[PDB]
């Protein structure tokens, strides 16, 4: 019996007490927190990487999908199939692929070349190669998962070393390696650890499984883990399965107290040295390898074999675990031993029979050992999770070592029930491999493909090319064009007016002059006050006035009566009330002007309809408003439109500014047209500013090209249908509507709001302008999204909330592109009318949505850029609105009547 | 009682229960929780802005300041002395300057052209314009800001629209406009919210003070808050004082059921529609306004002066605050609103008058009420933070309102105390203003200013500019040239050894190889399979040998015995031992050659320096350590320089590669050199790989130009003192030294860890590559930063890790960009030498600092792809070390032998 306490002594650095598992477990359950939070997670060696899987299954899964199985012993590839509904059990065929050492240790092309021809034949082989089967991947190694179709190979581990794979996205190698053989085509879905699918495949028949374990080539352990647990992936809602990769544990330093000279030797061999130093302590790929290196050792000390020691003990990788597994079966041990022994050349003794496979305990004990202290950790971990003063439940079992070896399993659990007795652990062992559990997960996985598939395809209605973006800057021109010219004029949707400011400020204006401001959001009175002169100043005063629905809508003489009304307030305000003033009317709708002071209302725009309005000269029911009161009198001298206002206001200070661009409530453009060219108004000398009321383009059908079901539905169901369809693209009072009719779309194909349309997702309007700028704030925590969903009395989970998002932004981004588009024929036709080859122009800019959104006017500039190159544009954002604008052009106005 | 019964029933919704006020003060609670949180800030209304400013002045402060004051009821320009030595302890001189409406109203360009004018006029009369006086600069608006020397205007409030600063940082603008004037220097050094001012005034004279109060024209409240509630500011060490901007509360709608039709009204008049609406219930530049509407509001029901109506009375702003203070004296109340009213046009009865009055009293009340509500929640979130059961603390206070109102200040005080039971609280008033806490702020700041402008003036030696960088790259092109030409080599620094390889791999290399590898961080024998045609396939096995301290720096005959040793075990280990294999031996240190199988130790570089190997050929040694073991026998066919060797395994792929680098332990490079130029052997046949050893680039002091004191004492403190100079810029063994030497400096200088110099810092070697690699990841967290500083001994906070983490990353910086002009010069020397104008080669790279920095592959890429513009390279990094190439070279050796 000394041939045996005399090894304890030896090797009594691998024989861990109860004392030390407990101080293990306790590391590694700090690990685990530290691979979890998102400060310490970078420097942390064990990943806790996020698998994107959200539960084991239900039985809900359906479908038929092939499984790669890769990185442990064998590179298989299955198929399982299963539809409870046409009542067929899960069912599932396979088979295993040769894979030579070059090419695991080759380029990633030769390995994944290899892999997709493997695919190849094994579809060859059904003749399935025709049909859309979803593609599962079980991948052994750490990988970066931002989504389950994603993995981007962290590090090799175990037998592998193929060039040009860490780093990369082992799914864009595969679909390439495919696709260089087009030879068939293959749906990668999902990509999964195959820990994870163990995990999957116990959870299928035991729906108290929780964990996931693989105890084989090599050691790794996944688990379900709290969402509001998991920093690196947004959301708290529900649970996700963590990758633990421990293999890791203690790369660092963090074991250096349990390693040993031998496992430090086995490491300074090992194909990846300094890493998974945890795991060339346990899995069976090292184990072989550990017991030959502490027989080298004894053998050269002559503790066996008479200090005998042949080539062959000496041979890397000579002693198998296989030959560890052999050495332990009670009956047949040493006789085993003996048998392995004396292959080696070595004169094996019944003795060195006794004392190997003594060693052979102590090593094979550790790891089981170790296993056990760290899965400790993890159902600590479960129980604290769930609060329950005692932990119940399932862990999936794979892998070679605890599949064969006749003492491991059995010690294993009794070490691990100890450790934690205060929990009722079964042990579920796979059989079937990954497959199931793997295609478990291509069925949730796919199926979210498919939704997503259709998403997109909806949303790609909405992107535009460059080439696509020139074709409407093209037909902006054309329609300007048509619009100018006095024979197409009649039928041209976009109608060019004639704003009758021929100049832009030339810094002698000087008065006192009231203002009006109508169609924006805010109707408002000012009072402006300029001063030219070597000190030349402004000073403005003004005050909303709201206008009642009501009468927003009602009559003609109502709505100017209002006006007028809210007129004499604001002179009481100001303290003018008395004097005749001269003043500009900022009215932002289409008018006909056959003079600066006589504009005829063509039609309504926006949201308001007066009746007795359109076909009426907007300055003679001002008039009469003002007559009927019969308090005061005033001097209209002025009806201007928002653009032209906004422009004036711009030019004040900025004389490079020959453009006005509104996006708010509406969108609508102006610029400083050669006389010559408006043929609609004798004359060809000097310019004209032309209102060009381009929220029409479109209207004619020229855009029908790129208008969508959505489109169709917010024009169909305005006040005013089949007018200022570009427009209705563009500006704060459609967006909003857009992306409600996309997501009332969405939620009856199921992709929303779990199918449910809510009575607040009918109300129209619920998206302003404000609520979009919002909601594609960068950085905006989710959290904060669906904040603002829930405000809205949209009840939304966080997968919603990002979805919502994404739609907002593309409406928005298209939008600006639209606008930019627009902007674009404009100030080229500027650089034409100037001769120039390259032409330097401002824009004066206003509107809620352009002030508000975060990414609207960015992306207009960008795109102004892109289809004008030969043009530098400038744009100014209008800080007082456009009564400044209106002010200056109010007194040229009155130079010309006192003329 | 029958009026004021009346009034009070009408005015009703002003009277606010004690219900209402804790409901109130609950809800800015709320608020500041929101504009604290990362998550919600965006959103939330109440800013909570950090100030930068970590405490009240602690007497400490002493010097001449000039601080500005803009944004309150008068511009004023003040001058503060302050000495503890003085006796003078503090003196203080101001200056109002007359603001103009056109100048708050107009651009910010006439806005802060005003102020650097007046800034001149005060310097000019006390003749300081000379002096570098710090400034200090109070603008009472809501500003973002990053540092205290920064002040983004996040908007407007109270009297001032200035176009163009809204987004803007003011400090620029500032000194933008006394940049334009000439007249003077303007050390601008910090800037600070009015509510900052008075509470850093305050606290001078109360050590207890944690709140500065404002209730003037506008109204907010700063306090300390502890810096791990900011969520926007990195860190949870001390506290912060916040500015919370308590008068935007509301203006998401958060106070609807609050405000009155009369708070309405006032916002659409006011100069900032739907802004500040809290404020627009307090302060003193609405109080009167408010007050107004009421009185027509009444006056046209009848309730006032026989319903009487006069222009005066409907005029905006013809009832000041200070009517409204006045009206409220117990003495003259009644007296005064009598004169007040007469003079508006009513004809004020004694009734009427005591109507009027008690308006006034609900709504000052209302003011002091809410703002007490406000204080209140900000108390107690500030012992909450304490978690005591009581708090005692100091509130700052200033403002007209406050000052000169005969009831507010008052009803305000008994209020709060009601509100906030468990708390005693002081009112300190700031007769002087906030300029004296203006003055303690600028103290501290300027101090910091002139730490930073210390450790830039020290950092900016290692930036390197474009010319700089073209002047290394063309000095390492003379230097080739140097070493090349037997004229000139002898003397030459970049010696330019050839290597005796004269092609890249055929494709026929076969057969078994063995390798060795020392030089890098791992010595390591190798054994390599290569077997050609058909398919080409490349096996390899290789292990880690430690080498002693004893070893690597005792002898020559000491050190060749280890790695003999070493070789007889791997030999073992691959169980090959008997065959006359063929050896490759990769010996990183620069060599001189006559043949491929003859190296002659130039010197020793980097941290290796065994006795009696300088001047020895490397391959005798090896030869004879062999022989002395007579275990067995070997032909070494060659010894490579790591660099060749990792062209060769790069080349072996990619057959543009003509170029090597090593940026590991040492830095590196060859490339495929023209016999017509390498002088130093017979022949202009063909070409030949050229090691260049161009780490002692420099070492004649061609580069005393950029080297620092940093570098000298790395230098001047190595084992080779004076050689590799170049190296010691660049390598992983030394960027370390170059950062804890910088470290030690700065430390002594006082600008980390409270200026001591720890144990740790004085141990070199502390900045491993694999630490520098971790503290410049990129998006790490300051903690992440500062807990690995930790780890390694230096006790250091979230300031002293900043300061290392940018240190670290200059350094790193230089080292990319050195690196980058080399190769820049080699690339390009290929190119002119092909008579080429535009050259595609592609660059085999290896060494632990190149694969693990986050940063320097990417700069150093970079900076060739800049410098030598006419080329295009590739950068690969061999996965698998110099072996393959080793084994390569070895091929061709063993076959141009028999061949
Ligand atoms: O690599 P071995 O020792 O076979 O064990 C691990 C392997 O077990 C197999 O049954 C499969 O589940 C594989 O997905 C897994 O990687
Ligand atoms: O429709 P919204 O978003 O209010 O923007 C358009 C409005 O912009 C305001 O600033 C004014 O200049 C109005 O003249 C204009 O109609
Ligand atoms: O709004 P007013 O009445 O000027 O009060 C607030 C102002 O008080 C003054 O004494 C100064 O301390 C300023 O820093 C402050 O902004
Ligand atoms: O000095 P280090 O950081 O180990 O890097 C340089 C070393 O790289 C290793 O991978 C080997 O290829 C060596 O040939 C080389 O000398
Ligand atoms: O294959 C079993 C385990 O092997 C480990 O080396 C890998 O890092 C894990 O991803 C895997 O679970
Ligand atoms: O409000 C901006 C634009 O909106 C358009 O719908 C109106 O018809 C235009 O007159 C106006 O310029
Ligand atoms: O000046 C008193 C306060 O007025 C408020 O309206 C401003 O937004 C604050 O920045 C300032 O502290
Ligand atoms: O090891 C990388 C490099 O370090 C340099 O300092 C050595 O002198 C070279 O021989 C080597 O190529
Ligand atoms: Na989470
Ligand atoms: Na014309
Ligand atoms: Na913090
Ligand atoms: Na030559």
């Amino acid at each position: 019996d000394d041939q045996v306490k005399k090894i304890d002594k030896y090797l009594y650095a691998m024989r861990l007490s109860d004392e030390t598992l407990i101080d293990i477990m306790t590391r590694f359950r700090k690990e685990m927190k530290n691979g979890l939070s998102r400060d310490f997670n970078p420097t942390a060696t064990v990943k806790m990487l996020p698998t994107f899987v959200r539960s084991i299954p239900d039985g809900s899964e359906k479908g038929d999908f092939i499984a790669l199985d890769l990185g442990g012993s064998s590179f298989r590839i299955l198929r399982v199939q299963v539809n409870h509904e046409k009542n067929q059990n899960v069912h599932m065929e396979s088979e295993v692929y040769d894979t030579p050492e070059n090419i695991v240790h080759g380029s990633g092309s030769q390995l994944f070349d290899h892999v997709a021809e493997c695919l190849g034949d094994f579809m060859e082989k059904r003749k399935i190669k025709d049909k859309k089967l979803p593609v599962g991947f079980t991948f052994s190694f750490p990988c970066q998962q931002s989504k389950i179709d994603e993995a981007i190979l962290i590090t090799w581990t175990k037998r592998f070393k193929a060039s040009g794979v860490e780093g990369a996205d082992v799914v864009k190698l595969l679909n390439k390696a495919i696709k260089k053989r087009g030879d068939y085509d293959a749906n990668i879905v999902a990509v999964v650890n195959d820990t994870v699918g163990t995990m999957m495949t116990c959870g299928y028949d035991d729906q108290h499984c929780e964990v996931g374990l693989i105890i084989g080539t090599g050691t790794n352990a996944c688990y379900m883990e709290e969402l509001r647990h998991i920093d690196l992936v947004e959301g708290d809602e529900g649970r996700m399965c963590i990758n633990t990769e421990w293999g890791a544990f203690g790369d660092d330093g963090s074991l250096e107290d349990i390693r040993t000279e031998f496992d430090r030797e086995i490491d300074r061999g090992s194909l990846n040295p300094g890493k998974q130093l945890f795991e060339k302590m346990v899995s069976g790929m090292y184990l072989g390898e550990l017991v030959r290196l502490i027989l080298v050792k004894m053998a050269k000390e002559g503790l066996l074999f008479e200090g005998r020691i042949t080539p062959e003990l000496l041979t890397r990788g000579k002693f198998n675990t296989s030959d560890v597994s052999a050495i332990e079966k009670n009956k047949e041990g040493l006789h085993n031993a003996k048998e392995i022994l004396t292959r080696l050349g070595v004169e094996p003794s019944d003795d060195d029979c006794v004392s190997v496979q003594h060693v052979c305990t102590i090593v094979s004990f550790r790891s089981a050992n170790l296993v056990a202290a760290t899965l400790g950790a993890i159902l600590n971990r479960l129980r604290d999770n769930k609060g329950t003063p005692r932990l119940r439940t399932t862990v999936g079992v794979d892998g070679s070592l605890y599949k064969t070896h006749p003492q491991y399993s059995r010690r294993f659990h009794k070490t691990l029930r100890r450790l934690v007795p205060d929990s009722d652990v079964r042990f579920l062992l796979s059989e079937s491999g990954s497959g199931k559990g793997a295609a478990m997960v291509t069925a949730v996985a796919y199926r979210l493909a498919e939704q997503h598939r259709q998403i997109e395809e909806t949303l790609a209605h909405f992107h535009l090319t460059k080439d696509m973006l020139l074709e409407v800057k093209k037909r902006m021109r054309a329609e300007m064009e048509l619009g100018l010219r006095k024979q197409t004029h009649n039928n041209a949707v976009v109608k060019m007016l004639p704003s009758f400011v021929r100049r832009t400020p030339d810094g002698t204006e000087n008065g006192d002059f009231l203002a009006l401001d109508l169609g924006g959001t805010n109707f408002r009175v000012l009072l402006v006050k300029i001063r030219s002169g070597k000190k030349r100043t402004v000073e403005m005063h003004n005050k909303i006035y709201a206008i009642p629905i009501e009468i927003m809508q009602g009559t003609g003489e109502e709505l100017f009566d209002h006006i007028v009304s809210c007129i004499s307030d604001f002179l009481d305000y100001m303290g003018i009330k008395g004097p005749r003033m001269p003043l500009g009317f900022t009215f932002s709708f289409p008018c006909q002007q056959t003079s600066l002071d006589a504009g005829i209302l063509i039609t309504w725009t926006k949201g308001f309809k007066a009746t007795d309005c359109v076909g009426h000269d907007v300055v003679t029911l001002l008039r009469d408003a003002i007559k009927r009161r019969e308090e005061f009198d005033l001097d209209v001298v002025a009806v201007v439109n928002d653009t032209v206002g906004t422009m004036m206001t711009c030019a004040y200070e900025e004389p490079t500014c020959e453009v006005g661009l509104i996006v708010g409530t509406g969108s609508n453009a102006c610029y400083m047209e050669e006389m010559k060219n408006v043929e609609m108004v004798e004359g060809d000398q000097g310019q004209m500013c032309i209102n060009m009321e381009w929220g029409a383009f479109g209207d004619n059908g020229c855009l029908d090209d790129i208008r969508t079901h959505y489109d169709r539905l917010v024009d169909e169901y305005s006040l005013n249908a089949g007018k200022q369809r570009y427009e209705k693209m563009i500006s704060g009072m459609y967006l909003g509507e857009i992306v409600r009719n996309i997501l009332i779309d969405f939620t009856k194909k199921g992709f929303l709001f779990r199918g449910q349309i809510s009575e607040t997702l009918k109300t129209r309007g619920i998206f302003e302008t404000k609520f979009l700028s919002q909601i594609e704030s960068d950085r905006l925590a989710l959290l904060q999204v669906r904040a603002i969903l829930q405000q809205l009395g949209l009840n939304s989970t966080c997968d919603d909330s990002i979805l919502v998002k994404t739609v907002c932004g593309v409406v928005s981004r298209r939008a600006a592109q639209l606008c930019g588009a627009g902007m674009a024929a404009v100030v080229d036709k500027i650089r034409e009318n100037r001769g120039l080859d390259r032409l330097n122009v401002t824009v004066g800019v206003d509107g809620t949505l352009y002030k508000l959104h975060p990414h609207f006017s960015r992306i207009m500039h960008q795109t102004v850029k892109e289809l004008s190159p030969k043009c530098n544009v400038s744009f100014l954002l209008s800080e007082d609105g456009s009564g400044k604008g209106a002010a200056l052009i109010t007194a040229v106005g009155v130079r010309l009547r006192t003329e």
